[PDB]
C-alpha cells in the first residue's frame, strides 16, 4: 500500500521493519525486475546495524526464491552501491541502513540498473503485488533457484575509482575523519592513507550498535573538537551510509553542504569542468550562498527540497553538479547519488591546488543570519490570508529588496505559527521578525 | 502438525521447503531453546545445495528476531556440526542439507547442546507454535537484537580432532576418495593429505548442482571403476553431508556397513577399546555379519531401523560402537552421530596396522545370500495367518536352524506380497522361497 517512501522503505528494524517484509520485498522486487532476463543480477550491501544482517538474510532469501543471481557487497556506502551497480550493468541494487538516524532503526533501497532510484512505475507494481494476500510468483525449484556470489571486494573497485578522480595526491594535509561508526569506516581511512594524506580518525570503530551515535554529519561537534585537539587541516564527517558530508575548518567551525557546494563548484568551474557554470540547489539554501554564486558567475536553478527533485534537475539540463545544504551534494560526472567521500576529494583537490586553508575558502560565501519565533496562537491556519500579517510580510519583502527574505508558516504538531527571516544582519532580522509578530499577536493569542 | 521426522524437516526446497518455512523454524525453534539464556547461540551449516543459501539466510533470520547469537560455519558435514556443537558448549546447533537425496531436495536439522537430536519434548513445542497462527513471540529491537560473528575456522577444529584420532600417520597408502560432491569435499582431501596418504580424488568438484550425481554412498559403481583405474589401495564414499560411507577394495568390490563394522569393531577389540566387547546393530544387518562376530568373541544387540534407535541402545548400556548396513556407524568416544569420516579413519588404522588389503580384511565377515520374491495376489493383508504359508515358514524356519532366516511381508504400494530368503547359499534360497512362494500362489492370484 505504501511501503516505500522517499528513502525507500523504513522502520525500527523488527518491530515494524519485520524480516518478513524483508523477505516479501527482494521476493516480489526480484520478481518485478524479473522481466528483462530469467536471471536477474541484483547486489545487497549494508551498513554496520545489526539489523543489518537479518534483514540482509530474509532479503536475500527472497531474492533466491525468485531466481535472481546475488551478489553480496558486505559493508559498503550508498554510493558505492549505486556506481558499482552501474559499473557492472546489474539489474538493480539495494542498500539496507537508515543514514543517519539511529541505530534501531534500519532500511530498504532501491537502485537500478542506471544507478538511480527505481521508477515510480516499478515501486508502484511492487506494491500492486505486497498487497494481493496470496503469493503467486513462481517458485523455481532444483536447478533454477538463485545463485549466490559473494564479492566482497567490490569495496576496493569503489575505491579505485574515488581514487582516480583526485587531482594529485594529497601530501602534506593532514585530515581528520569521522565516519559516523558507519559503512565509510573502512573505506575511507583506506581511501586517504592511501592517497598520502596524514589522517586521523574517530568515529571509525563500530560494532553495530553505535553508528551515528554522537558522531557523523548530525552531530560534528565531537569533530569540532577533535579537529583543535589534533590539530588538523580538517575535518571530515561522513554520516552512517557515505551519502553526507560536512567539513570542519582548522579553526573549529562548520562547513555545511551550502559552503561545500560553493567552494567544490567554484573549483570546478576554474577547471571548466562547472557545466554551464550553473549549479542545482534547493528552497533550503542560505541566501548568501545565491549571493556568493553570483559573484562568481555562476548560475543557479532551485528545486524542492529532496534529491529526486535536485536529480531530476541536472538530469534534464545536464547538470554536472547539485546539493543540499544537508551535505548531499551530487557529481554526476562521477556517480549518480550523493556522495561523501567524492565530496571530501572534490574539497581536497580545492585544498591542495589553491593552498589556502578550509577557513578562507568557506569566508568566500557568507552566510546570512536566521531567526525564527513562534507564537502560539487560536487558529494556525487562518494565516494564510489576514487584513495586517499578508500585507505586513509584502511590505517588508520589497523593503528587503532582495537582501533578505521571509517565511511565515503553520506547524502541524502543534498550535503555533513559525515567522523566519533571513537578514544581512541580526538585528535587521530582530527588527523584520518582530514586525510581523506583533500583527500576529494582535490576532491571536 | 508434522514437520519434524526422522531426519527432521524435509522438503523439495522453494516448493515444500520454504524459506518461509525456513524463517519460522529458526524463529520459534530459536525460542524454544532460548528458555536458558536471553542470548542462546546456535550455530549453522550447510552442504553444497544450492538451496542451501536461501535456507541459511532465512532461518538466520529467523534466529536474529529472537536474540540468538548465530555462527555461520559454512560448509561442513553434519558430524562437524555435531562435535563442534558440543566442543563449544552452544545451546543448539543446525544442519541445512538432505543428504544422499537428489540436490532439489533439502533439509533442516537440529542438535542440541549434548550433540544429539532434539528432546521429543522440544520438537513438540517448537510445532505447537508453528500451527498457533499468532507469532506472539517477542520481537527484540535495537540492541537485544540477534548477532551474528561466521566462524568458518569451524572446519579446521572437526578437522584438528579427527587428525588426533589417526593413531599414526598413513603414509604408503593409496586412497581413493568420493566425496558426493557434497561436505565432505574440502575436508576430506585436506585431511588424508595431511595425514601422508596418497590421494586421489573425484566427486570433490561441488557446484551446488551436481551432489549425489551418479557419486557417493549411494551410487558406488563410479569409485568401483575408478580405484581399479588409480589402481589405489582403497575407496571411500562419503554421501552428501559426510555421515555414511561406503568403502571399495582394491579389487573394485563395494564394503557395506556390515563389512565395516565388522572390521573396525575387531580391530578396536584388539585395542581394547570396544566397550565390553559389544556392537550395536539394526535388524538389518546380514546374518553372515553375526556369525563373524561370534566367531571373533564380540557379542551383539540388535535395535530398530534407524539410528534415534541405535543410539538409543548405546547410551543406556555405554555402548562404545553401533551401526547400520546404511554405512552410518556411531563411534561414541569420539562423537555423537554417524560419522563417515571418523570411519574411514579407523578403518584406515585398522589397514595400517595389520599391513593386510582391504578384501582380505573384509573376507573375514561371509555374507549370506538373500533372494526376493514379489507374487501378485488377491488380498495381499490376508497372509498374516494362513492354513498354509503360516506354517511353511515356521517349518523351514526350523529346518534352517539358525543358518538361515526368512521375512515374508506385504507390500503398500502395491498387490503383492514379498517373500525373502537369507540362506548359506544361493541354491537354498532358491529351495526355501520357492516351497513359501508355492504356498502363496495356492492362494492367490
Amino acid at each position: 500500500g505504501k511501503y516505500f517512501g522517499t528513502d525507500g522503505v523504513r522502520g525500527v528494524a523488527n518491530s515494524e521493519l519485520t524480516p518478513e517484509l524483508a523477505f516479501k520485498v527482494g521476493r516480489f522486487g526480484g520478481y518485478v525486475l524479473t522481466k528483462d532476463k530469467q536471471r536477474p543480477k541484483v547486489l545487497i550491501g549494508r551498513d554496520t546495524r545489526i539489523s543489518g544482517h537479518m534483514l540482509e538474510g530474509a532479503l536475500v532469501a527472497g531474492l533466491l526464491s525468485i531466481g535472481a543471481e546475488v551478489m553480496r557487497l558486505g559493508v559498503i556506502s550508498t554510493p558505492g552501491v549505486s556506481y558499482l551497480t552501474k559499473a557492472m550493468d546489474a539489474e538493480a541494487g539495494v542498500m539496507i541502513s537508515a543514514s543517519h538516524n539511529p541505530v534501531q532503526d534500519n532500511g530498504i533501497k532501491f537502485f537500478g540498473g542506471d544507478g538511480f532510484k527505481l521508477s515510480d512505475e516499478q515501486e508502484a507494481e511492487i506494491e500492486r503485488l505486497m498487497d494481493e494476500p496470496e503469493d503467486k510468483l513462481p517458485r523455481p525449484v532444483g536447478a533454477d533457484l538463485g545463485l549466490v556470489n559473494d564479492y566482497f571486494e567490490g569495496g576496493q573497485k569503489y575505491l579505485q575509482f574515488l581514487k582516480q578522480t583526485a587531482d594529485e595526491d594529497f601530501t602534506g594535509i593532514h585530515v581528520a575523519l569521522d565516519c559516523a561508526n558507519g559503512a565509510t569506516s573502512s573505506l575511507a581511512t583506506h581511501l586517504f592513507a592511501d592517497l598520502d594524506a596524514d589522517v586521523s580518525t574517530m568515529g571509525t570503530s563500530p560494532n553495530g550498535l553505535n553508528i551515528n551515535d554522537g558522531v557523523g554529519s548530525t552531530h560534528p561537534e565531537a569533530l569540532s573538537a577533535f579537529v583543535k585537539e589534533k590539530n588538523a587541516d580538517l575535518g571530515l564527517a561522513f554520516d552512517g551510509d557515505g551519502d553526507r558530508l560536512i567539513a570542519v575548518d582548522e579553526k573549529g567551525n562548520i562547513v555545511d553542504g551550502d559552503q561545500i557546494m560553493y567552494i567544490c563548484s567554484k573549483h570546478l568551474k576554474s577547471e571548466g569542468r562547472l557545466k554551464d557554470d550553473t549549479v542545482v540547489s534547493t528552497v533550503m539554501s542560505n541566501l548568501g550562498f545565491y549571493k556568493a554564486l553570483e559573484k562568481e558567475g555562476i548560475k543557479s536553478v532551485q528545486t524542492a527540497v529532496g534529491d529526486r527533485y535536485v536529480v531530476e534537475a541536472m538530469k534534464k539540463d545536464g547538470y554536472n553538479v547539485g546539493g543540499e545544504q544537508s551535505g548531499h551534494l551530487i557529481f554526476l560526472d562521477y556517480n549518480t547519488t550523493g556522495d561523501g567521500l567524492l565530496s571530501a576529494i572534490m574539497l581536497m583537490n580545492t585544498l591542495k591546488a589553491t593552498g589556502k586553508p578550509l577557513s578562507e575558502l568557506a569566508a568566500e560565501m557568507q552566510k546570512f543570519p536566521q531567526l525564527l519565533v513562534n507564537v502560539r496562537v487560536t487558529d494556525k491556519y487562518k494565516v494564510e490570508e489576514n487584513e495586517k500579517v499578508k500585507a505586513v510580510i509584502s511590505e517588508v519583502e520589497k523593503e528587503m529588496n532582495g537582501d533578505g527574505r521571509i517565511l511565515v508558516r503553520p506547524s502541524g504538531t502543534e498550535p503555533l505559527v513559525r515567522v523566519m527571516a533571513e537578514a544581512k544582519t541580526k538585528e535587521l532580522c530582530d527588527e523584520y521578525v518582530n514586525r510581523i509578530v506583533e500583527v500576529v499577536r494582535s490576532e491571536m493569542g
